[PDB]
C-alpha cells in the first residue's frame, strides 16, 4: 500500500532557535543553507499554516525544474512541522506521492533531536525501488546538515 520510513538525527543547536529558523527561515534557510537543492521556494498561499502551498524551484542539471509542495499542520507548542506534496516532476497523480513529518525536541542531554519521516505513495502499477529511498534519504541529512552549519556560521561572524 504505502512505504513508510522513518529517520532521526541530532543536533547540538536548540530546538526553540532551530524551530523558529527551520520553520518561519526554512524557506529561505533551506535554500540559503543547501542553494544546490533548491534554486529558491515561492509561498503559493497560505502562511506557514496547515493547508498551505510552497513551490520549490530547483537547479539546471535535476530531473524536474520545480515541484508543488503542500503543509499538513504545524504544531508550534510540540515544535511538529509536517508536508505532503501531490504534483511532483518524477510524480503524477499518485505514482509516488511523498509525505514527510518533521519533529524537533530539545534536549539538554545532547541538544535537540530531530525526527523526519519519508512516506511514499504509488497508484498501485508503479512500485517504488527501496534503493531510491536510500537516496531521498541522504539528501534528508545534507538539508539538517546544512542548517547545523548555519548556526555555526554564526561563531565566523565579527559579534
Amino acid at each position: 500500500g504505502v512505504f513508510n520510513y522513518e529517520t532521526e538525527t541530532t543536533s547540538v543547536i536548540p530546538a526553540a532557535r532551530l524551530f523558529k529558523a527551520f520553520i518561519l527561515d526554512g524557506d529561505n534557510l533551506f535554500p540559503k543553507v543547501a542553494p544546490q537543492a533548491i534554486s529558491s521556494v515561492e509561498n503559493i498561499e497560505g502562511n506557514g499554516g496547515p493547508g498551505t502551498i510552497k513551490k520549490i524551484s530547483f537547479p539546471e542539471g535535476f530531473p524536474f525544474k520545480y515541484v508543488k509542495d503542500r503543509v499538513d499542520e504545524v504544531d508550534h507548542t510540540n515544535f511538529k512541522y509536517n508536508y505532503s506534496v501531490i504534483e511532483g516532476g518524477p510524480i503524477g497523480d499518485t505514482l509516488e506521492k511523498i509525505s514527510n513529518e518533521i519533529k524537533i525536541v530539545a534536549t539538554p542531554d545532547g541538544g535537540s533531536i530531530l525526527k523526519i519521516s519519508n512516506k511514499y505513495h504509488t497508484k498501485g502499477d508503479h512500485e517504488v525501488k527501496a534503493e531510491q529511498v536510500k537516496a531521498s534519504k541522504e539528501m534528508g541529512e545534507t538539508l539538517l546538515r546544512a542548517v547545523e552549519s548555519y548556526l555555526l556560521a554564526h561563531s565566523d561572524a565579527y559579534n
